[PDB]
């Protein structure tokens, strides 16, 4: 009650002072209020008597656009600076030529933040009520922000303090200034170590997608320019073999007896993106993803030195909505997993309704079809239905997540964050890649002959693949997510406020949108979903880390714009690393070594083309003298005679006039005594399959263990630094 | 020269003092001599006079049994020791009941020997030459151990000092308290936190390898009883069905036509050791093995709360060898690469000559043999003849390894036993198991059928392995080597000492043996490897685990009475864990995961039988109705008539009287038109080998994950305690 503010001024004389009416001290927080309304002013009153009892000198501004609204200007003196310094264990480096210079405002502000935090506003019908994060939810402060030095697209009115957000804007912010590095000290000064290394984090990462796409636009142009000694398509669209194999259909009745004639332009991509380019592209990969991991481990020591951000941490003080709210917390997590593991079983349901999808607009294409084929716009309409579904659900678990991590009960924003990236991970990463998992994994891989096809639930043949391969269409189901994604997410974030296009700091600063609990989090995530983009599946085709090069090039951008004028400027904090989302990374790249030899192995339909040339095409199985793939068509597709094993009994009979399909599988030809089993050629391939999965696996894992055994996890000259500060610190 | 050391009194009136003559100040160390000589007195003299102006009290007593020793007993006063505790940072608990007991006599040893190792000896032909363990390597100085508390097997007749190394002879040292367990707290206090962590983790090895041996014993106990279902060992030794095999000789020409009919006791321990049930315990022992890495993890952490080992170092202080020695660095590095790499590929040579025994000695065998077969006698003298090789060449390789990481100059101490770790540890791997390796995946894989068999050098056929397999062979290997290892240290250690059966306490303590710059080094070696023993090659017989726990538990117990009675006290020190051996153990860990893999697929040879029995008893392949392994050798073994591919061009002819042999491989009759390719039951039998290599080992490695992200690092208990002492400390 006692103890007010210091009253207003509101003389307004300079649009960007940073400074109080005297002039010789600096604002470092604002207050934002209005004015059953009276315990609630009782409340703002009290909370203000205890932040002068502890030291902080206030004053009031009544606003001068909306005179509801009142400014409260924070500044700290030097005496609590100095104790507070010592309480939460600040690292300094020595210069007293100023007071008010010795600490930066961002730490200023992180000092006035944590007074703010401690102190208690006097309410104690549930004893020791405290925070002022509490008193922003309650809704009696609006907010309680700091200030920006000045305007981004102006200077400085005041020559004493410097324009460092306009000289962020310039050098760093404007889309004009892509191709300058960032300066990275100056966001960390600006911006806490959050935000830094979250910089250094993506421009690292943009560093490495460099180098991994100027490889892969090497291995695709090593495949383009050696698309004509490719054998197989061009006997594959030769009319004389390949338009005369006559292949089997592929549905129960409505599909008709199709020629192999027809694939030839597919087959004439197919030859681009399953060469020996690829394969040797996904075992450099390997090496560049452990390049990856071990050079910014090196990069994070290297600023763990340089930003010192290892500062000892507070008691993590808890939320003011679990403050507020209180075998329950198991049966709530037991719900709230319930709930997920719900939700990931609607995302399975979705890509069965895209199987089902596929298998009658295959039928409805191939009836209204009479370039491409209709397997190849079967596949190109299912991706983009499939994308489509992909960004509502997506934005709908969004939703739905906050609202099931709000409904349990996390202690801290370190566990409420570190619950939401793990449910929000998940879904993501089963959302964006189940698609392309079935694609690579289970499509025409467990279908059998023609005579008795396999039924999932009944009626519905599984789809059955080309006989080239299923790369295609998992690198077109790859280039359209990815693609769609990445043009969604520079339609909505870039193009949007480009085709878009006195009064105080802090009127200013308040007519802005603050970041949010979460603040990069979401961003984060969309480059570890990314991340997955270009490992899990880069044998599908090697240009995908060219386009996420592109994304992350204008991503950096497009955050340091949003982040330097649209965002309210925030709290600077301490942290180590990125989080919960470097074991994620490390989990991925465990995960993608074996799902590239799988798609590699089973996928890519080079195995088969090996083990022909090394060792079928031989005068123990192939009329030829030495290794060559010429007849790779005619011996490999499997015949097959109009004998259903089976109530219709006429699949094929009532559009057939020829007696005998061709299939793609390996069994034997119906003259034989085991007419229909499989053939040592189809064990020959699945051996070779998978031992060329253990031995690039053992491989590329060995030489992973290795790099990250001979490459320090700290450098060499981060070494000295340390020795050399700690030993001027020991004299 | 000046301020020499208080004169002797030479009293002698109590055998065991522990206390100067005075009574009121106790001795920590002991510093002992004798007395060109001229300016080594004036050395020790000055050494002296720095050690007595650093403020530690000194006095001199002659030997009473050898007069040319002096004995020189080092006490440290109260000042001293509060300034280097805050110099070192000792962690203490508060209690000044009585100044000389609050610290422990261990802490005052450690106190005592750094100021030791501070002290300069005024030699300053090189400028700052300094150390206590310069002088002992120099022999100014013969010893400069701390003491023990009193005799082992007799109680201290002074009443004030406690009798702990009697109470530590008598509850953990006896081999008649082999069932108590060791009294962790005790041997802490006593022998420091490098001991004190060794033995915690002996105790916590030999509890886990209980368990493994307890699961152990119960797969092979069930195998035991159920050898009787086994139906192909029942069809080798029948009379009408093995009997009637007559196999096809397996060396050029010295050896003659066998029948099948010899291998049935063979056959009889080997499905004792090929059943399900070691398949059972290698996938429960994957899921061992990360309980426990994992419980170590969290004991460790309890340690290191319970035990403060995480005080602060030091600068870690050359090795006198070091000081006194000194691009160059690199060639040394790799000079010493280069002669490990020599080493390693001498005892490759070994296991050459290994084979080239084994086929010899199998002729001679097999020709004067006119129970056990020439092939299980050839087995167990090779595996006798290679395991007295072992020994011979890792003694050998001790010493040369010693001379050899004593040519190369490394830094401290740590760096010197990490580079000793590292070069031993890789010998001793390879040179234990590398005949296990050989036996395992490359003994009988790579030849081919007897028409064309396959020559590794020339004249020397590649051995044939038994039709049932080679698991037996590798199970004896395996057996003679680590049974002959254990009962080798139990003869060595143990054995030999039992068999074999007034002064002051500084005298007793004189006529001892030193435990060594390496310390538990040797010791630690010993388990890692028979660490590799039980993870390893667990597939080949399940009582592995059994023998290890047996190894293990007189092994701690062979440890304790070695320390107690055999060695002088060294300077108790601090460990946070083992050192290298733990990463060293998560490596064997990783690879051996795989190995078992690959034990049970390529040697364990029941993937044939588990293909035999589901897919080729089936009307498709075999005249059999349902799942059934009758007929399995009739319809494995591959059937050759005498026809060389190839000039000596009589292997078989001039013994045989027979015209059709049988081989253990997976090829055509010879009337087939592919005569003597691959079958399609080999590619099948391939097929099924890799898939389970894949699948295993994703399931292993996944399960391992997952329980290594389940399992907490540091328990709740050790959590709530670091808690309750940082509440505590804060108040
Ligand atoms: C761990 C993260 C991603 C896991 C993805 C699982 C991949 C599953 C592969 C699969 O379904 O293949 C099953 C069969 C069929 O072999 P394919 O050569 O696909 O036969 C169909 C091709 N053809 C129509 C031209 C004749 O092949 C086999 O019989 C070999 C089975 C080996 C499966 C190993 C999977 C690992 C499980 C932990
Ligand atoms: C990493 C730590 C330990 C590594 C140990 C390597 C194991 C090598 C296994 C091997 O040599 O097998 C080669 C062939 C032969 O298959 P087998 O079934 O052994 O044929 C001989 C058996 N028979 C006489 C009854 C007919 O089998 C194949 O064709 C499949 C080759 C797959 C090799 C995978 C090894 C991984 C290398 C990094």
């Amino acid at each position: 009650q006692d103890f007010r503010t210091p009253e207003f001024e509101e003389f307004n004389g300079k649009p960007d002072s940073l400074f109080f009416t005297d002039g010789q001290r600096r604002i470092d927080f604002i207050l934002v209020y209005e004015d059953t309304n009276e315990k609630q002013k009782r409340k703002r009153q009290a909370y203000e008597s205890n932040l002068i009892c502890h030291g902080l000198q206030l004053e009031a501004t009544r606003s001068v656009s909306d005179d509801k609204l009142v400014f409260v200007k924070v500044h700290a003196p030097w005496e609590v600076l100095c104790t507070y310094a010592e309480i939460m264990h600040i690292k300094l480096p020595f210069y007293i030529l100023d007071r008010d210079s010795f600490f930066n405002p961002a730490t200023r502000s992180r000092i006035v933040y944590f007074i703010l935090s401690r102190v208690k506003y006097q309410v104690m019908n549930n004893v020791n009520k405290f925070g002022i994060n509490r008193l922003v939810s309650s809704g009696i402060y609006k907010a309680a922000f700091p200030l920006h030095d000045c305007r981004f697209n102006y200077e400085s009115e005041d020559i004493s303090c410097p324009s460092e957000r306009y000289l962020l804007y310039r050098e760093w912010a404007h889309p004009r200034s892509i191709y300058k590095k960032q300066p990275l000290d100056l966001i960390r000064k600006y911006y806490g170590e959050k935000i830094g290394i979250y910089f250094a984090w993506l421009g690292y990462y943009t560093q490495m997608l460099l180098l991994a796409a100027v490889v892969g636009v090497a291995c695709f142009l090593y495949g383009y320019l050696d698309q004509d000694n490719c054998t197989w398509s061009k006997e594959v669209c030769d009319p004389d073999i390949g338009g005369q194999i006559l292949m089997c259909p592929q549905c129960d009745r409505l599909c008709p007896f199709w020629r192999l004639n027809i694939t030839c332009e597919s087959s004439k991509k197919l030859c681009i993106f399953d060469s020996f380019g690829t394969l040797i592209f996904a075992v450099f990969m390997g090496v560049w993803v452990t390049l990856f991991l071990e050079f910014w481990k090196r990069r994070q020591a290297e600023l763990e030195y340089e930003w010192d951000t290892v500062e000892l941490q507070q008691e993590e003080q808890a939320r003011p909505e679990y403050e507020a709210q209180c075998c329950g917390k198991c049966i709530r997590v037991t719900l709230c997993a319930s709930a997920v593991f719900f939700w990931i079983l609607l995302i399975i349901a979705s890509v069965i309704g895209i199987i089902v999808y596929r298998l009658s607009v295959f039928i409805v294409f191939s009836t209204t079809l009479p370039y491409l084929t209709p397997q190849m716009a079967t596949s190109i309409t299912a991706s983009i239905i499939s994308f489509i579904i992909i960004m509502i659900l997506n934005t709908i678990y969004e939703k739905v997540a906050i609202m099931i991590t709000n409904f349990e009960l996390p202690r801290t924003q370190t566990d409420y964050e570190n619950s939401l990236t793990m449910k929000m991970f998940l879904f993501q990463f089963v959302n964006y890649y189940s698609s392309c998992f079935y694609i690579a994994f289970f499509k025409g891989k467990f279908v059998g002959y023609p005579g008795d096809p396999v039924y999932l639930l009944g009626k519905y043949r599984s789809e059955e693949c080309d006989p080239g391969g299923c790369l295609l269409e998992l690198t077109t189901q790859l280039t359209i997510i990815m693609g769609g994604k990445a043009i969604w997410n520079n339609i909505q974030e870039v193009l949007l406020p480009w085709v878009m296009n006195i009064t105080p700091r802090w009127e200013q600063d308040y007519h802005l949108q603050p970041m949010g609990k979460l603040g990069l989090f979401y961003e984060y995530l969309e480059m570890i979903i990314q991340f997955g983009f270009v490992t899990l599946f880069v044998a599908s085709f090697p240009l995908a880390p060219l386009l996420a090069l592109v994304n992350n090039i204008l991503e950096i951008r497009v955050d340091a714009w949003k982040l330097t004028t649209q965002f309210r400027r925030m709290v600077p904090e301490k942290a180590q690393d990125i989080g919960a989302w470097q074991p994620i990374m490390q989990g991925i790249a465990i995960l993608a070594v074996v799902t590239n030899a799988m798609i590699i192995a089973f996928t890519s339909d080079m195995i088969p083309r090996l083990v022909y040339y090394w060792s079928f095409s031989i005068p123990p199985y192939g009329d030829h003298t030495y290794y060559t793939m010429d007849g790779y068509i005619n011996n490999t597709l499997s015949v097959f005679n109009i004998t259903d094993f089976k109530d219709k009994e006429n699949p094929y009979i009532g559009l057939g006039n020829y007696t005998l399909c061709r299939y793609r599988d390996f069994r034997n030809p119906p003259g034989h005594p085991q007419e229909y089993k499989h053939n040592i050629y189809y064990w020959h391939v699945i051996a070779a399959k998978l031992a060329f999965i253990i031995v690039m696996e053992h491989i590329i894992y060995s030489v992973k263990f290795f790099i990250s055994y001979a490459i320090p996890d700290v450098s060499k000259i981060t070494k000295s630094k340390i020795k050399r500060e700690k030993y001027l610190t020991q004299k």
